[PDB]
């Protein structure tokens, strides 16, 4: 019985809190060539262990949520958000079954619709973009995805009502996923804790009515909210609207910030690469026609660098940058063992750019897929949806989504850097963010 | 007219203080990757460029002092420990005379009493030590180097009333070159501003009686003290007690910091490198005879392999990491022009270190001289000791105590690091500090 190599910090209670600030990336790398898969460290007098690569990884991965417990640690930031009675407010069984439900409202034949939904909003947003300029891509593609979102994952009814004013209800839901707010205790009142507060009791409000409008209309339609008011669990008993209303509020944050960072992030790198770019476009015509048709959901299969080039970008930004769990129990990985109490941690990002695996690691090349790679050689190390028990549900969707809308992309413009310019990493909100993410774009020949 | 290359901040007066401040080799090298040999960033209001790699480095080496000045960045650090009327408080012309005088005294005919001086006090020191244990000795070589500082540079007189209280005095003058003390005005009240100016006063009055005592009884002693006792600029005209004293300050906090520090690395670079160390005491045994007997001067030019040990140890780990000057006039380098107003800087570390131009860059290797190398090939890959107008005069006394110290000491013991432990570097203070600096020791053979 060992426990985890242990990095040592000079600073009293802090810890690493400024070095892993910093670049979390740089720290867990160095941290990695000077103590290996496995290893521990205090910020903010919690202390941590990490596991780095596919094989150490496998601990939390394959682990039972009685040992490597989620709610412990994502409960503070994630009920006041969503709502009680869903996702980590529940027991992890009464969880699962939330998902099996949302999990059948993401069905070939939801998607279908979605397309054409998608292309419309895409082909409508752009309208006001013109012929030629420098704009923010990041901004933008925020603003759509919650508009493509929104018609897909809350219907027609709820879309409809998304003007400026739910825009900033949202965006006050965001300010709940926050340094402050997993650290602090829910009684020092910062301005984010009230304002994340109201919004919750403004959106659940909007939620509310919404669902009986279509809780009575006989008006048959086939959604994902459809889908919600319609099922039951194992007990035969069905959501309640506040159930309903909860895990509607969990898709559009899930379904809208992680699809957001990638696009804007596939953008740039697309940019960057501009013969990447004309393959794209190429395929497109290839596999769809000159006229170009409007998209349907068979093509979007036979899109394949496309396909490539959105698994690259979650390789290299993978939007859920670290996945955590509190080990309630003594854990054992690479001869170790894990202390009751430590925070146990992986990251896909390093995983996935990891030196020991991945061959020109920081390249953005969708070309290693068509050779040998980590990706198939090895369980973990490209892991962007996670896996086990915790393992995300919205991947199809995630990539229709993303598809839809770059083909779309591709169709209208023609996308350069300015002056060259590649957007660094940002590190001051979880939300792996790309700095100064304005682009150059004018329209296709 | 192209200014150079900017880095720029998102945060707002800090800028990059918090990059910089936590690893600024790996700040530097890192923007030298990115961004060329010539770059600027902003830290805490302030302007700076960087002049990295010999060719760059040569701008600052050339540059008169009306161009590129010393005082304006030095001085507000300078004047309240090393007093009034000396180095930084006056006209260059008239601190390049200072020079002259200083230098004066440092000579064959002074060194050869200074090695046989430092031999004895080194010995008498680690008499403590006994035959082994698990001491730090970065504290020991500073402890130490106070003592054979004064000794040589005070002399005799001025050495024996060096008790614990003096020591500390001479701590707390220190304190006076502080992130503190370059940053805010000089009108405030910190606990260090205090301690530093008290301890001023203290110095200077022990130095007075000291000075007007040796002035007086005819005793013709023959060191540095009475050299400058008997020096006088071109006017024709001698020191004032105060000038004096307060060079004699500045010699031994010159002559102190920057052996303390190397020494202490170089014990930790032998103590990684057995065999190494090894070499180096068989060289003790083949230069000076098997019967080791007293040092003397001549022995010490012969030492090869201990001196390229010091070499290589300041290459890795010079003890001034910056050396800085305000820019006056426009000046211009690799086709950029550094405005006026800009804190202009090169770091040695960083010339020293350079991929380009060191093979191995990273590695202790006293051999690499006996290659090809920018030591010998380049102008200014490897300044230690600076070069031009600003060049420090104290490198042959410095090699001087060094080596003295070295050999007595591998004479005493053998060397060795506590589990695998190789200090790293602790940059909180400009100076290179080993982090937890404790070595094993036990009798030599
Ligand atoms: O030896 C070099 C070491 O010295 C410096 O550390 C000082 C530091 O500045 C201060 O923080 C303070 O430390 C206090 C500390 O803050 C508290 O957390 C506590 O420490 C206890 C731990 O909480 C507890 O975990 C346990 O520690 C054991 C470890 O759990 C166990 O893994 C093992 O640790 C070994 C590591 O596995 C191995 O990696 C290696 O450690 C290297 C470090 O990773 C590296 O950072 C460095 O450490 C420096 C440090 O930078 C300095 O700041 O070098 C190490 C290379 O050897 O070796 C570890 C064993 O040496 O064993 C430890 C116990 O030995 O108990 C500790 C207390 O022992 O209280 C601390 C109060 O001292 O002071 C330290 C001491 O100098
Ligand atoms: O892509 C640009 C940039 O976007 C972000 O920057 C924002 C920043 O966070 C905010 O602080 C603010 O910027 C203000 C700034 O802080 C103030 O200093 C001032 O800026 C003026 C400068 O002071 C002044 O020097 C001049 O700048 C000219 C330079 O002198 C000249 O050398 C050249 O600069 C180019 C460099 O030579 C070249 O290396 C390259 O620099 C890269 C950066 O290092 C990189 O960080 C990135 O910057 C992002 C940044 O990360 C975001 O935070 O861009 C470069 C990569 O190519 O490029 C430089 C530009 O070509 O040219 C400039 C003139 O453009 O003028 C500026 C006034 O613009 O005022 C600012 C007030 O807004 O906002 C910015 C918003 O972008
Ligand atoms: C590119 C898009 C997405 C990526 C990269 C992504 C990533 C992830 C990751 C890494 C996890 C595992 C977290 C952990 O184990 O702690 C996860 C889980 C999950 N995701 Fe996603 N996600 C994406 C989109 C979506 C979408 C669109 C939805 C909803 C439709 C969604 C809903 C969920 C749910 C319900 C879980 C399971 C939580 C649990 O069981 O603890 N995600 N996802
Ligand atoms: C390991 C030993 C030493 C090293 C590495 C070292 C390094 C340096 C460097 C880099 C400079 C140039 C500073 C600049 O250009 O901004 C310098 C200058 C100087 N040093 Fe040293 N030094 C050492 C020992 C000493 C000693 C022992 C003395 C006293 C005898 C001394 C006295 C001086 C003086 C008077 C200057 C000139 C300041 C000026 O002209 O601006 N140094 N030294
Ligand atoms: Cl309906 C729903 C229910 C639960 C989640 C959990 O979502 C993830 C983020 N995420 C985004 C897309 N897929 C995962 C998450 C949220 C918050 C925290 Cl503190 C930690 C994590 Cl890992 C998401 C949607
Ligand atoms: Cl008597 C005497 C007079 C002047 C100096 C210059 O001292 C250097 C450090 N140093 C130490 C040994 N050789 C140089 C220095 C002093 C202050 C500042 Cl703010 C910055 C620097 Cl780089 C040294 C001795």
């Amino acid at each position: 019985v060992k426990s985890p190599p242990y990095i040592f910090s000079p600073i009293p209670f802090l810890g690493h809190a400024i070095a892993f600030g910093k670049s979390p990336i740089e720290f867990l790398e160095n941290a990695y060539e000077k103590y290996g898969p496995v290893f521990s460290f205090t910020m903010v007098g919690k202390t941590f262990t990490y596991l780095l690569g596919s094989d150490a990884a496998a601990l939390l991965f394959n682990s039972k949520n009685e040992d490597l417990n989620a709610e412990d640690v994502y409960s503070r930031l994630t009920t006041p958000v969503f709502g009680k009675g869903v996702a980590y407010d529940v027991p992890n069984p009464v969880f699962l079954e939330q998902k099996k439900m949302l999990k059948s409202g993401l069905n070939i034949a939801h998607f279908k619709q979605h397309v054409s939904i998608i292309e419309k909003e895409t082909k409508e947003y752009f309208e006001s973009w013109g012929e030629s300029g420098e704009k923010n891509v990041f901004e933008a593609l925020s603003e759509l995805i919650i508009l493509t979102a929104s018609h897909c994952l809350h219907g027609k009814e709820i879309r409809s009502q998304l003007n400026e004013k739910v825009a900033q209800l949202y965006a006050d839901l965001d300010g709940g996923f926050s340094h402050a707010a997993w650290l602090l205790p829910g009684w020092l009142p910062l301005p984010s804790f009230r304002r994340r507060d109201r919004a919750h009791r403004e959106i659940k409000d909007i939620f509310y009515k919404a669902i009986q409008k279509r809780r009575q209309s006989q008006e048959k339609i086939d959604d994902i909210l459809q889908t919600l008011l319609d099922a039951t669990y194992k007990d035969g008993r069905p959501l309640t609207d506040d159930e309903v209303a909860g895990m509607l509020i969990g898709l559009l944050l899930a379904g809208q910030h992680t699809s957001s960072t990638t696009s804007a992030w596939m953008g740039f790198f697309l940019a960057r690469d501009k013969t990447l770019q004309k393959k794209c476009y190429l395929e497109q015509k290839t596999v769809c026609g000159e006229n170009l048709p409007p998209l349907t959901y068979d093509q979007l299969k036979d899109l394949n660098l496309l396909d490539r080039c959105i698994k690259e970008t979650l390789r290299l930004r993978p939007p859920i940058m670290i996945m955590m769990r509190m080990a309630r129990t003594p854990q054992t990985v690479a001869g170790y063992t894990i202390p009751p109490g430590h925070q146990v941690c992986v990251s896909p990002t390093v995983n996935q750019r990891l030196k020991d695996s991945w061959v020109e690691r920081l390249d953005f090349n969708p070309d290693r897929y068509l050779q040998d790679n980590p990706a198939s050689g090895e369980k973990f190390a490209y892991v962007p949806f996670g896996a086990g028990r915790h393992r995300c549900i919205g991947e199809n969707f995630a990539y229709v989504q993303i598809k839809t809308i770059w083909s779309t992309m591709l169709r209208l413009y023609e996308f350069d850097l300015i002056d060259g310019y590649f957007p660094t990493v940002n590190y001051t909100t979880m939300i792996h963010t790309p700095e100064n993410p304005v682009i150059r774009y004018k329209r296709r020949s």
